[PDB]
């Protein structure tokens, strides 16, 4: 049995239009049962062009082979595909581009009165003492100071939400991994930054007071604490699935070593590889749950 | 002269701006871009096209093959154009999206070493007590607790930056849009947050625990502490540009009164046009800095 999408805001009930701005989409201009209501399985990703290669991928996958319109085609805040059950979205780069997205698709599901949903998103993100190309399914999204938290200010005011994800969901994500056996791919919790260049320990930003040294021993700290990666989204993600009794997952690739560099130097046909990584890992994933009762 | 308070960079054999797709030794920067003098900086891709298209034929560049290339094809990141002494890139939403942009960008005039510089960044936001419509420029940007001050996380330790922006620019924009007597243009203190929904005290997120009274009292808390319109990027922004030494001001539109909503309903071709609002201010001040020398 899949539970129905529920919100934690009680005045979406009471408005006459919701506009999901940065879609591009409304209540008043398009039927989201129509639209949406048969989606199961969600995935986001930073770049369009990324989730759009992904929505074709998958469509060969499950045979839905033969075009994919951007649903968003309004705006070019986020890139919106459909196929069958799987929505792929865009979010952009950072907590705050996502959480919009989050919101907005959200209530999307909500609107769309959808059921049975998993969240997960694939993307990139720098490895702490793995071969790159490794795949990371995320245990606990952490802090920089390794806290499995979320902090957010509501008027003011420092709120905190836990970030945990799905632990049945992630032995679930490895047991496909697995399947395939075309990359190695460990669990490992995933540090969450602000900033790409001074918050990830890079000695490689516009600006950066410390040293090679002082970098190292905060990358072996964050790998005695469990952490297996670092990247931009995935604090956020989980705080907001969890709020929401959304099962959800993260899954990314690696795509360099930090304890090795900062600069992303491997070829572009090396680094694209990297990105199908996840894409395939997640297409078994759908694949099984299709293929089973 | 453009500088980085970074030593590392100069010792690098090559330096790889990733997200712009761009790097050293795979492009000449200086002369791609060592004569820029002016960078507009906005959220949206198309945005910052059709700004750099109305740039061009505002100081007479309007030729016929008119086409600008998006130098970043390569990404879809970001996005980036130039006509003469102007360069246009577009910076996604939220706080560390406009992060990374910076990084790269200030290495990047750096590397092209760029002279008399001024950054700009050309964007929309939600008013507090202003007809929508209206343009800020920023005086200070400040966090949701009304403080000059923007937090980033380096090596697990926690650091400040000011975030006042420079007080004869701004002067000098209000002077530009009394030139152009079209849209109200007041200078005030803008508000950044991490999250569009509950992170500015919207109502309409899919998570909202307060009551249309909280948002109110916040709200009118934060215009009598000077704030006027409430967005995403300003602090990195400013405190990034403080720290490098480099002149820069914040020119946004307000699209909606939230002191009277939240939901962005104006009709497409209002929003369209409050949007060029901030860009015809930002087209005046570099018409007349140019007719000086
Ligand atoms: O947030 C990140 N994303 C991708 C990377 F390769 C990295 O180092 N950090
Ligand atoms: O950050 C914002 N950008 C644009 C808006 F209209 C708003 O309310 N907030
Ligand atoms: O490379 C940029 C980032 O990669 C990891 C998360 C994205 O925002
Ligand atoms: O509408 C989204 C946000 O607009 C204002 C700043 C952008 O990041």
């Amino acid at each position: 049995h899949n539970d129905l999408v529920q919100l934690c805001n009680p005045h979406i009930a009471a408005m006459k239009e919701d506009i999901l701005y940065h879609f591009s989409l409304s209540t008043s201009t398009h039927d989201f049962p129509a639209m949406f209501g048969d989606v199961k399985f969600v995935c986001v990703g930073g770049s369009p062009s990324r989730m759009k290669a992904f929505i074709k991928y998958v469509a060969m996958e499950l045979g839905f082979a033969h075009d994919y319109p951007n649903i968003c085609e309004g705006t070019d805040r986020y890139a919106m595909f459909k196929v069958g059950p799987v929505l792929s979205v865009s979010h952009g780069m950072g907590v705050p581009s996502i959480a919009i997205m989050l919101h907005e698709l959200i209530k999307l599901l909500y609107h769309a009165h959808c059921s049975g949903v998993t969240l997960i998103r694939i993307g990139t993100s720098g490895g702490i003492g793995l071969e790159p190309g490794s795949v990371v399914i995320t245990r606990q999204a952490v802090d920089p100071c390794f806290k499995p938290e979320f902090e957010q200010i509501v008027l003011g005011k420092r709120e905190v939400r836990n970030t945990d994800l799905d632990e049945q969901l992630v032995q679930e994500l490895a047991r496909c991994s697995a399947e395939l056996g075309e990359f190695p791919t460990v669990v490992g919790n995933t540090m969450c930054t602000l900033d790409f260049y001074e918050g990830q320990g890079r000695l490689d930003g516009a600006l950066c007071s410390y040293t090679e040294k002082d970098k190292q021993d905060y990358l072996r700290a964050a790998y005695a604490a469990g952490i297996r990666n670092i990247e931009m989204e995935a604090s956020v993600f989980a705080a907001m699935c969890n709020a929401c009794g959304l099962r959800a997952a993260v899954v990314c690739v690696t795509l360099l070593n930090r304890l090795e560099g900062d600069q992303i130097s491997s070829p572009h046909d090396v680094l694209a590889e990297y990105q199908q990584r996840p894409q395939r890992l997640v297409g078994q994933f759908i694949k099984k749950r299709l293929m089973q009762a």
